[PDB]
């Protein structure tokens, strides 16, 4: 029993992370093999970040202008690229705590966990999902560019994201280990602003599944709704609109409770219509959205 | 910016996660230098039952690789196997007991595999609200400070009301429990106040100022709001505690009493602090600092 926001063990994301100094600036980067990955912005001055040509200041680069710090050991760069808004800087040794790794990049309502790192030093680990409006809620401060998002099933490290910047709401943008943003977002200081957030209605879902397998069964309803009528009520409330594909997504978990996807999405409304009532479902008096239906499986039953 | 409920980084403590198994249960152990400490009740009597059984009746895995038992001995309610092999990966520890209200992160496991971690907080009813399945026990609790890790706890059992209950790392449980099969509850719980009030400096730090008000009280006055709320008294220890996180936002920590009093007597009316719509109580006044200040490990 129980039921928390849990991160996956960072420990094969830690022995990857290394310090990336170009010039002023000081980010992490992630070493895999021989490689070492980090935002690409790491070549700008404050004064280049409104139109930055990146490409302009990269050739200016040789080698030895960055400093990649892998602990107490400074690594020797032999090589440097540039994938879309990510810096691949070659160095002269493979990090020997490379773990079975691959690059993925994730949908909105996906959910991953974040290693929060400084100056190459990791500080935390915690969970959050990709918004709808390609955002994540994350905690950083400056020096946190360069931090990772992963997943790690079996034994097998899933990178999908690197941090890259704070948008003025206090959000978080950044791209896939292959350097596309999530989002219309550029690596530019120019105004740019996060789109209206919505809740992930699959996951509200997958999460009241989880609160009927840990026995909270209070906010149930006798009642059933049409797929169209659930979205057309669930977009007042500016919840995502649920296709066909999430209703597939829930049936392991509409199977294993006996609750219809259908007949939860009707509990789902008449939440969003009374609200709690002063009561809670997992601990939360809000409606959950950062647990996927993978998520609430993984940790509701193995 | 950005607040999120954030646990150190487990890797110190993955690299001493191995898989215990005994007749048939099959549990976490925590292999540190050439002794593995695991729940006693792996094997109730437990010395008779311990006498009963020799080295090569506890199978130990780490990995794929199953260490020799050499010796075995309880301390409390821990078994600690003595093994052939130093663990390699121990890193810097220390065995610390905490106190009700303190924060550590929980590496869960099961069969000797870490599958997740989470950041917890010891209750005042001395159990915690966390995630467990069956193959969970012997998960440890720990902070990081600096390079040193401190285990802080072992997991035992889960109550009833789905709450959990374990030791500190020499096997003395957290609460009036034991670890034998018998009808057992969790006290009634309260809240912890100094918690409360360094999440609450959080959303200052983080920008939300709607709940701050004019307002100054008296530490009993406070205190006999407090008691009518079920949360835990608050100390001028712990208003010393709260002291740099005043000084920084400029809030003095009876001033915000007074704000966590107006929380208590009228709600938030709709709004949220920190995306929550509760009053939060995870967060210790150094986890406040430790993540608006960016500390590493
Ligand atoms: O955003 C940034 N850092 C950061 C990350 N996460 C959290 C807080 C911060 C610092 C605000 C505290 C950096 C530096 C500041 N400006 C900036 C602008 C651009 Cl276009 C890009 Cl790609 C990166 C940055
Ligand atoms: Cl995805």
């Amino acid at each position: 029993s129980g039921f928390r926001k849990m991160a996956f063990p960072s420990g094969k994301v830690e022995g990857c992370m290394v310090q990336v100094t170009c010039g002023t600036t000081t980010l992490n980067g992630l070493w895999l093999d021989d490689v070492v990955y980090c935002p690409r912005h790491v070549i700008c001055t404050s004064e280049d970040m409104l139109n930055p040509n990146y490409e302009d200041l990269l050739i200016r680069k040789s080698n030895h202008n960055f400093l990649v710090q892998a602990g107490n050991v400074q690594l020797r760069v032999i090589g440097h690229s540039m994938q879309n808004c990510v810096l691949k800087l070659k160095v002269d040794t493979a990090n020997p705590k490379t773990p079975k790794y691959k690059f993925v990049r994730i949908q909105p309502g996906q959910t991953f966990s974040v290693l929060a790192c400084y100056n190459g030093s990791p500080s935390g680990v915690y969970q959050c999902a990709m918004r709808p409006n390609f955002t994540i809620k994350g905690s950083f401060l400056n020096g946190s560019c360069g931090s990772v998002g992963f997943n790690i099933d079996y034994d097998c490290v899933s990178f999908c994201y690197m941090h890259h910047m704070e948008l003025p709401t206090g959000v978080h943008a950044g791209t896939d280990l292959e350097g596309n943003f999530y989002g219309p977002f550029v690596d530019r200081q120019t105004a740019q602003a996060a789109g209206t957030d919505t809740t992930i209605t699959v996951n509200v879902l997958a999460w009241l599944y989880a609160a009927v397998i840990n026995g909270d069964r209070w906010f149930l309803n006798r009642f059933t709704t049409t797929l169209n009528d659930f979205n057309l009520v669930a977009m007042k409330y500016n919840y995502e609109p649920l296709t066909q594909d999430h209703v597939d997504i829930l049936g392991p978990l509409s199977a294993q409770t006996g609750i219809a996807v259908l007949d939860m999405c009707a509990s789902l409304k008449e939440l969003l219509q009374n609200g709690m009532n002063g009561r809670t479902i997992l601990g939360s008096a809000l409606l959950e959205d950062e647990f996927t239906p993978f998520d609430v499986v993984r940790q509701c039953s193995g």
